Order: structure tokens, then sequence, then C-alpha cells
């Protein structure tokens, strides 16, 4: 459990929001690419567990899956690349978030950090960012 | 002491390296750009706040202590901005890393991160990354 992660891609203004978050604790992650491709995927993949203990992750889709870029990303990390209603929830709370935060930022990319802010400060009391901290120190 | 982060700045193949600094642990964060501008800096610590529990911001430097971009940033944040040997060896550590993966990556950005997940996962036995995730749990 502290080491698995869900992708989760989503659109909004004609620009895609990669997202990852990991499962145990509802803790994100997100960024704002042009398209979804191979390569974006595994430069977020390759950030992602330089920065958290990334043991497993669900790909998003079976492009994500099988692109050899993304395999090449997880094999120099060390993660394990699987396969695949509350994250749909997710994209829907985060674009709300978006939404109220839209008019303190001009661009997309600002909007989007800010959510992620917001997301994982949210007290529900724990928050997010609280949760994953606790849960990976356990397991060390 | 958990809360508190160093910026740090290099330079880079004519590119410029944004680096935080978790004081206490070791931990890094780092970003490639093309040159350092408040701009740049506030969006690099709106990123930070997100993901971990700033409280302290050392500056880098009288500019980015200085310019209203970062204060805004540091404010929406709820971040402490504040003013200002061993980041210098960590920049020379940086730049070795930097140096033995640039083989393996075609962007500078890549090489840069694979140089954080390297440093970040080092034993040295605990890494900076079990270490940051324990001072921050036995805070919560
Ligand atoms: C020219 C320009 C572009 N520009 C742009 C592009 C942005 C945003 O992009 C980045 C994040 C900088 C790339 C954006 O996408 O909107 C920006 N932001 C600053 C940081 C933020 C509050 C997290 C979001 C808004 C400012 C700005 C700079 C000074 C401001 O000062 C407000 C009074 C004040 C309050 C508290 C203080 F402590 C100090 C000042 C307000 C907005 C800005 N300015
Ligand atoms: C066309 C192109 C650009 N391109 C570029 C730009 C990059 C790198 O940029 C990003 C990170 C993708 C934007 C780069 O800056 O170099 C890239 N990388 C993949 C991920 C990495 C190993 C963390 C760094 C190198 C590949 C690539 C893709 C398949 C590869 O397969 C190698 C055999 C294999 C091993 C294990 C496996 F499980 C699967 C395959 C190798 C390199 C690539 N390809």
């Amino acid at each position: 459990s502290p080491g698995i992660w869900q992708l989760d891609c989503t659109h909004l203004e004609g620009k895609v929001i990669l997202v990852a978050v990991h499962v145990a604790s509802g803790y994100i992650e997100a960024e704002v690419i042009p398209a979804e491709t191979g390569q974006e995927t595994a430069y977020f993949l390759l950030k992602l567990a330089g920065r958290w203990p990334v043991k497993t992750v669900h790909t998003d889709n079976g492009s994500n899956f099988t692109s050899t870029t993304v395999k090449a990303a997880c094999w120099w990390a060390g993660i394990k690349q699987e396969d695949g209603g509350v994250i749909e929830s997710m994209n829907k709370e985060l674009k709300k978030i978006i939404g109220q935060v839209r008019d303190q930022a001009e661009h997309l990319k600002t909007a989007v950090q800010m959510a992620v802010f917001i997301h994982n400060h949210k007290r529900k009391g724990y928050s997010a960012g609280e949760r994953i901290v606790d849960i990976i120190a356990t397991d060390i």
C-alpha cells in the first residue's frame, strides 16, 4: 500500500492535466502538458519517483501501459508498471478547485498547482499531505 | 526545522538549475529553467509548497528576496520568506551525478531529474528521502 500510485489524465482548456494519486492517502501531484504522450508520461514518472518511494504505478490506459518510453522510465526508476468511481470524483473535485482559483491565475499551470496545494492541505481530521507522510514513515 | 527550505541556483549548458533543499534532511527538488526570474521562482515555490509543508524559505539572493512576484507566491502559499559551504558541495555533487548520467539522457531536464532521484535515494544508513519523511512525521 505505501508505494502504490495511480495515473489519471483529464482535459481542460484544450490542454491535458496529468495526475498521480497516492492510493492510500489521496495525496496528488499534477502537471499541465499539451497532450498525453509516452515521453510526457515517462518524464512525469521519473520526477515523481525521485520525490516519493514509488513501487507500483497503475497506468491510466493501455497506450501508456504499452509505451516503450514509459516502460523504459519505469525500468530506470525501479517502478513495477501495472495495468488498471473515486478517480472520476477526484477529477471533478480538481476541476471545481481550478474554477474557484482561475481568476487569481493567468496561466492554467498556476491554477493547477494552486488546486494541488488546496487538495493536499484540505483537512478531511488529517490532510492527504499528513496521511502520505505518516503512511510512508510507518513503512520505514 | 521540519518546515525549513533553502533555495539554490546553479548554471549548466547555458541553462539554470533551480534547487530547493530541505535543510534538516538534505532532500532536494530541482527544475531546469532558461534563466532565473521572479516568475520562475514563484512558480517553483508554489509547486514545492503544494507537495511538502513549507514554513520558511531562505531565498538564494536579494533579487528573489525583493521580487514582488516571489513575495506574492510566498503570501499565497503561507510561506515565511526569509533572507540568507555545504550548498557549494551539493551543487558540485549534483553536477557530478548529472555528468555520470548525461549519456543516458538527451534532454538536460531528464539528466537533472535522474540526479534528483539518485541524490534522494543515496543511503548515507538512511537516505535523504527517508530522513525528510521521518522528520515531518515526528512533527505531526
Ligand atoms: C506581471 C505578472 C505576471 N504574473 C503571473 C503570470 C503570475 C502567475 O504566474 C506565475 C506563477 C508567476 C508563473 C499566474 O499565472 O497568474 C502571478 N502570480 C504571482 C504568484 C501567485 C499569487 C501564486 C499567482 C499569481 C503574478 C503576480 C505577481 C505579483 C502579484 O502581487 C499581488 C500583490 C501582493 C500580495 C502579497 C505580496 F506579498 C506581495 C504582493 C500578483 C500576481 C504576475 N505578475
Ligand atoms: C525517441 C526517444 C526520445 N527519447 C527521450 C527524449 C528520452 C528522454 O526524455 C524523456 C524523459 C522521455 C522526456 C531523454 O531525455 O533522453 C528517453 N528516455 C526514456 C526514459 C529514461 C530511461 C528515464 C530516459 C531516456 C527515450 C527512450 C525511450 C525508450 C528507451 O528504451 C530503452 C530500452 C528499454 C529498456 C527497458 C524497458 F523496460 C524498455 C525499453 C530508451 C530511451 C527516448 N526515445
